[PDB]
């Protein structure tokens, strides 16, 4: 752990990470359906579909082991609701014995399968439910068919959006966390696997998620790094932490021009998680990790570039560090995983690094800067080479790199470029597991020539290819010339614009990918 | 039928080349086992070397030894295989005549791509722009399959051939081919020659400015196109797409000069139909961009009369089709042909509109006018009652952000009929990605008082957002959507590229 | 109390002309029904027509010279009129064979001229004063106007007269020379005797301000701002108090701590205080914003009209204190105590420079996300407004240069007020009656506070959902005032003088004649 600068005392020489949340607190309880539903304190909550008549009514299949409530959710009396996808209504009854109860139902549509997307608009109604409202026990009735990933997903979303993240508030507050979570579904056995599964896999998300939305004068390369020690402790990883005087030793000049212009020394995260039986298969993973992205004297000052949003330029390291989590805690055998991340902030400063400067890579590869703003493909150059000097089977690096992500995929799917069949079809296959929707986009190879340089080795940037996502993939392909390579652009995914918050995007994706293998 | 004219001098036709000198080259391929002869015209070489950039080493008992010793060994370390460099030099045979030999170099990759094979075609065209021989002949040192041989043909013959309609102020009589297997590419010949015209011409139409490219002007090339090939055809006037509502496409055409005119070309085949097939292009003449004017810095507007590449793609598909007549196949050529221009009597922003099925469409940018008249020809294509409906358009301009200038992207709501489209475009070599059609958009189409929004204000994934618009006119049938924004006109030659003919018509063929 | 230096060359002080050219011109006030002696210099004679659109000029005062008496005859007047601005020279002999100037300045044909008239008035009186080697003035007021319009009169005048050459080297006026005597011959002339003496202490208050606004912000920096805040109070005997960044830690001010962080100069908090002789019945804090340079931060003012090289003016509002600190030190007001604060510092770009997003602490507790570093202004206040709560004052009244949306809602005339307190407001519209700076009234519309609900932070720093920033920043200034009547007034559109080239010295007048008048 190194010492934080600072300009003024008051500056933060820490970021605040929570690791003990409500969510961890609550005692989850799972039942099989064919052995009724008892009506107990709090909420009591029906997931109820119809497929075929669309907004059709509400009918409730299960046996409730109350007459009262049994005779108030009759079909004669659930009629007046329907089940169009996102609708939720409220009701309070008394039982057996004589106790009041709140009893509801959140309509889950047609379809009869439920997308990722479908299923977070059912699970915002739920927390819409849960909040404002004094509840110690929620329980949920699975009247709607879902699979093993589909049902982890329900909890890992709803535990998600249910924390609510408060660290930076002082004089802001307001109320209180249930204590229990029943579920009732059919097959119960089979599905209870899952659920410490989604607890696991909700706080690396969450943990990332932190890491985003703590601003750049809280995460800074020297917090940051100082973060993956703290964590890489707690979970007995392996880690190691590059200074300047080691990053000079291994000619990261690419990585290093980067950070020439911050205040905070540049700081390369690399942890590893080792299993005990042979390892069979090893694994980088890295991550983009700009605290702030300025970016630099091409700076960010044309309307669309959301500069007061680029503390988020590090999504891509959180995601690396929420799968050190998941993995560190589930601990899968047979693989050895590096998670890597160059560090840095790019500023404008005397000492900051200029449009046109030629820089060398630790390869020997000559770069031309055209762009300081194209800093990720930099600090990513000299992070390939080194992942790849550790001689593993698989480099995935996940990065926040171009904007035009916006303009191709959009805000819900990332894009994913490699070079090898398999490494990104067990990328797909992990997003379609982890229900974190990835789609395959195409490295270009008629777009190489534009990056000739007449002095450099390459280009930093094309000059005419106004495809940033394919132009920087081809970049960072020529930093891997032997192993296999896989490269994930989160950076229309990462931001939740409409919720104002991070998605903590790829923690389940990289930790499925991990998994299956 | 008649062109309407502001003044005397305004044309009233697409001038069109039906009889290009590439129709008068006669191919000939020979087996390269029986070495090569060098009696006349221009002899080029086309050379490799894995593990370069390398010199070139020539593999071929020439039976002349003037130009035998010039191509030995050690005369040609001189020169080197870097994909694109080329030399050619002339000197004597063995009957004291002139003959030139050369060589183009092919890389270390013994697979050339697309875009490889193309950049060999250039270097081999430059010379031939600087040519005054009756005669070349082309030895293939590389290896090359069926489609990628036709390929190199198609591309000879549309880079070679120069478009002088519009200028007011030389040709090879004779091809040569030396490669393996003769007997295999033979077939290959004249497909390439058909390919060739069909891309041809719809570069000619593309490359026709507004001014001589105009909605009537467009449909009487159509029209006599159909009468050449024999299809048949009816071009469907105002008064009468009126009758079907049509109101989406008669909206975009309101501010303009010219009246609306609908495309209707239909191919049938001699054997039993097994697949009726449905191809429907973007037919903007010229996109002003409306009251939404094209004024932004990139709007490329003195290049919007590339708005009907899709019609123009589709037009040239029906000469492929029309001159080779693939059969088991009936396939209906449509195009919502009109002129998005700045008027009094011009639609305008916030106006809601209503498609001939009824559905209302609140426009909120008159820029985007492609999907209305899409909007349309879409119902009006289910309504023939087809197996596939295929459209190509130059939709977005964010697919220059999203793919480049190279790929075109393909959406749909068939997995199947997407299977097909890749791969035709394997076999036709015009590059194609698939991109999803993402429904969690959808929403941001929600109109406050229409049915549908024409434009999301929130979602920037243009591409995703415009096919989620198109997907809600098929209610029945297989649909996709090839975007053709960023491919379709060639920047760095200022020339069209004609994509999307070739690719159409593999996928009608196999 | 060191500045620091890059070069040598760099100036490490704000050089300040005390004793200006105006404070040598002995005024005397006479008598009109007494008659004039014009004898020497220049004579100008403030006329009307009421009624008639620019009619005939007439002299109406009994001059004590037959010959420029019958100079001035109404036979003689046909071709002058008395158009707003309009001026004439004229030549003649006196009864001792004695060449003298007399002439006019046209005052319209309103009987009652608005503060935008009187300045058209002055500005042709300083025409004639100018290119002229004149030693004395004598104005002779063929009008009517108030006590407070006779002194805003004078006051114009000392402004517009005044030329400030100090960063001239190569290129001074060589023949600037100004005038030593002033008569003014004037309708009852011992009630506004007593007026003459309070525009020249008005005069420098207001001419002050504009010297440190004028001066560049290499000259003008946090340290030398601070510094000569000092040499004021000691001129004036006022207790001071200037605050260092060791201080400012201790008492928590991160929002202000934080916009400096990217400067080379440290942060400087003044903080002089007035108290008078006798019982105290007011206490008023006076915050002005002091930005001697605002480049934006990573905010960077790079967009076409944002006039980046105009921002060295961000400091106005700390002037118009410290010339206030002036006038109330000189004229002594009592039965008040005065605290004239202001939170100095430099809004740069660095590697220091504190970050749109970042998550700062005011001196109150409250967490603020920073959404633009160009809104810096609003952070600098709000710890400067919680160190005035502490002071225990009655009042507390800001004024800065916040939103340039004040130029597209008042322009270049009117400032605009907003405030939490009913009285304060109406006590500041007064002020600005009787001072002549002239201020309009603008809501704090609560609708709008939602916007600023931060996701992280207790508070947004802007909202980016409201256009209104001139409100806006009303909203969140409003959150660090929990008990006290406090008023702002917004000067970004009216402190500088585009046409004019210079500064207005705007505040000074106001803010001295509230202070006078409670
Ligand atoms: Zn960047
Ligand atoms: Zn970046
Ligand atoms: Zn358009
Ligand atoms: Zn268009
Ligand atoms: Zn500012
Ligand atoms: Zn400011």
């Amino acid at each position: 752990a190194s010492e934080v600068p600072q300009v003024v005392s008051l500056d933060p020489t820490s970021i605040p990470i929570e690791y003990n949340t409500p969510i961890h607190d609550i005692k989850v309880q799972v039942y099989d359906i064919k052995g009724g539903c008892n009506v107990e304190e709090g909420l009591t909550i029906f997931l109820v579909n119809n497929p075929g008549k669309e907004n059709g009514p509400v009918k409730i299949s299960s046996k409730v082991n109350d007459k009262q409530v049994s005779e108030f959710l009759k079909d004669e009396n659930m009629e007046k609701f329907n089940v169009k996808l996102g609708t939720s209504k409220h009701f309070y009854m008394f039982n057996d014995n004589k106790n009041s109860v709140a009893v509801g139902y959140v309509g889950c549509g047609s379809v009869a399968d439920l997308s990722e997307a479908d299923m977070k608009r059912v699970v915002l109604s739920l927390v819409t439910m849960l909040h404002d409202n004094k509840l110690s026990k929620l329980t949920v009735v699975f009247e709607i068919n879902v699979d093993k990933n589909l049902f982890r997903f329900f909890l890992e979303t709803l535990f998600y959006e249910y924390m609510t993240d408060e660290r930076f508030k002082s004089t802001d507050k307001n109320v209180e966390y249930i204590k229990h979570l029943g579920v009732y579904i059919n097959n119960a056995d089979t599905y209870k696997e899952e659920v410490e599964k989604a607890r696991v896999y909700y706080f690396g998300t969450y943990y990332a998620s932190q890491l985003i939305a703590a601003p750049s004068n809280y995460c800074n390369p020297v917090s940051l790094s100082n973060a993956a020690v703290e964590l890489a402790q707690k979970l007995n990883l392996e880690y190691k932490i590059l200074g300047v005087k080691e990053l000079e030793e291994l000619k990261m000049g690419a990585y290093l021009s980067v950070g020439k212009g911050s205040m905070y020394p540049n700081k390369f995260i690399h942890l590893t998680y080792k299993s005990k039986g042979d390892v069979k298969k090893k694994i980088a993973l890295v991550g983009k990790g700009i605290t702030f992205d300025s970016g630099g004297y091409n700076l960010k000052a044309a309307p669309g570039s959301m500069i007061d949003l680029m503390k988020f330029d590090m999504s891509g390291c959180a995601a690396v560090l929420g799968c050190a989590y998941c993995v560190g805690t589930l601990k899968p055998e047979n693989v050895e995983i590096h998670f890597l991340s160059a560090v840095c902030e790019n500023m404008v400063s005397k000492n900051s690094y200029r449009p046109g400067d030629i820089i060398t890579a630790s390869n020997g590869k000559t770069i031309e800067v055209g762009n300081t703003d194209s800093e990720g493909r930099l600090t990513l150059a000299d992070a390939l080479v080194y992942a790849e000097k550790l001689g593993v089977d698989y480099i995935v690096d996940i990065a926040t790199l171009t904007g035009a992500m916006l303009y191709s995929l959009g805000t819900s799917y990332a894009g994913v470029f490699g070079n090898n069949e398999e490494l990104i079809n067990k990328i797909l296959q992990s997003s379609k597991t982890s229900n974190e929707p990835v789609w395959w986009l195409p490295i270009i190879n008629e777009y190489r020539a534009t990056l000739n340089s007449k002095y450099a080795d390459i280009n930093q940037i094309s000059s005419s290819v106004k495809a940033s996502s394919i132009v920087a993939s081809l970049f960072l392909k020529e930093f891997v010339q032997n192993t296999a390579w896989a490269h994930i652009d989160i950076a229309g995914v990462s931001w939740n614009f409409k919720a104002r918050k991070p998605k903590g995007f790829g923690v389940r994706l990289l930790t499925e990918f991990v998994l299956n293998d």
